């Protein structure tokens, strides 16, 4: 069940335990949780930002530090834009705490993003029209999960077209023969040189290889099992993007919020990419891992 549909229409929705169960089981199994009626409204004063020219170098906001990046302009405009992204951070965070009480306080918010550039007009590694799991060369996770909340805020009713691929285990299996260990010492140099933020764990190395090799595998991109789904304007969806194979084909105006979650906070840690990779390669893939006696 690549997509599980939910009825919630409010960011302050109260959830029964049955729906909370459905959500966590689905999320952890690598489904997209889809909320067709959960719209994220904009203030009249924010409507001006529905314009791709605000991107100056893909605008980001760090709720932890209340800092906005990737955009230039007058102070008042940056203030408004920061307010928009801040509100998205707040609402998504509240919603996740209402929906996933099992995770308790283990949900750690990360960066908020506003994507006002049209997708259809968009290197092979960066081509997000190619199925991939999320892995960022400059930003290793150390095994932590990448959980994202997305909202289509297109004011012309245009959907956001995605493709959803096969389960992670199948993707990993398909690509296994192409995986290779890192060159000795190379990850340490990336760290010393500031190319990576923190040290790239072996887990991160392998997720990057899956991401990259998968994107270059043209036969796989073309022929692997995948479903095309249009997320309507005014909808929201929630995905472990390090586990769900995904690609975006068209659309414009998206808010996105990243959260991180430690593997030991999961209901079924064995389903995580970290544990699946550690099992497949029979080794510990993050050196900083906690040790269970
Ligand atoms: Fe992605």
């Amino acid at each position: 069940q690549p997509i599980i549909q939910f009825d919630a229409e409010s960011w302050e929705a109260e959830f029964t335990q049955e729906i909370q169960d459905k959500a966590i089981e689905g999320l952890e199994s690598g489904s997209v949780l889809f909320f067709p009626k959960l719209n994220f409204p904009l203030l009249t004063e924010e409507l001006k930002f529905l314009d791709p020219t605000w991107v100056s170098g893909n605008i980001s906001y760090d709720p932890r530090s209340a800092t906005l990046k990737g955009v230039e302009g007058k102070s008042e405009d940056l203030r408004l834009l920061s307010g928009l992204l801040k509100r998205y951070a707040e609402k998504t965070a509240a919603f996740l705490h209402l929906l996933f009480p099992f995770y308790g306080s283990s949900l750690k918010i990360a960066r908020t993003s506003f994507r006002p550039v049209e997708i259809s007009g968009r290197s092979a590694r960066k081509d997000d029209t190619r199925l991939h799991v999320d892995a960022f060369p400059s930003s290793p996770t150390g095994g932590e999960r990448i959980l994202r909340v997305f909202s289509n805020i297109n004011p012309q009713g245009k959907p956001r077209s995605w493709r959803i691929g096969e389960p992670f285990q199948n993707y990993l299996n398909h690509l296994l023969p192409q995986l290779s260990p890192p060159a000795p010492g190379k990850r340490f140099l990336l760290y010393l040189f500031g190319i990576t933020k923190g040290y790239r764990s072996l887990y991160d190395h392998y997720m990057l290889e899956l991401h990259d090799k998968g994107k270059l595998d043209l036969e796989y991109q073309k022929n692997s099992p995948q479903v095309a789904f249009d997320f309507p304007a005014g909808s929201t969806w929630i995905v472990f993007t390090d586990q769900v194979l995904h690609a975006v084909d068209k659309g414009q105006f998206l808010l996105e919020q990243t959260f991180h979650l430690k593997v030991n906070a999961l209901k079924h840690p064995e389903k995580s990419p970290l544990k699946l990779l550690e099992t497949a390669l029979n080794k510990k893939l993050v050196s900083s891992e906690s040790f269970k006696l």
